[PDB]
């Protein structure tokens, strides 16, 4: 993958306050999202979730999300441009309540 297509990747994960790299058919994918939006009341406004399987450049976005984290798995979460990680890291943060603390400039 380019750098190109990195830095424009890292521009598009820093553009909302929440950022979700997901799947269309993806378990862990619906359980992020729902947490987010649907359990802990994230504004949609306030995010951009990407459905890198209905997206042409869909493939090379998911490389370049490895090249920036290491991450080769869906759902791929950033917070204020920093990477909480996946579904299981989110689960994590919420039983922790750094999730809360987190989240609570979103609702700033």
């Amino acid at each position: 993958v380019s750098q190109e297509t990195v830095a424009h990747v890292k521009d598009l994960i820093g553009q909302k306050e929440v950022f979700v790299a997901a799947k269309t058919y993806c378990p862990y994918c619906k359980a992020t999202l729902s947490t987010l939006f649907q359990e802990l009341n994230v504004p949609k406004s306030k995010a951009l979730v990407l459905e890198l399987d209905e997206m042409s450049n869909g493939s090379e976005i998911q490389d370049a999300l490895e090249e920036i984290s290491g991450q080769k798995t869906v759902p791929n979460v950033y917070i204020n441009g920093k990477h909480i990680g996946g579904n299981s890291d989110l689960e994590t943060l919420k039983k922790n309540g750094k999730l809360a603390e987190i989240l609570k400039p979103v609702f700033q």
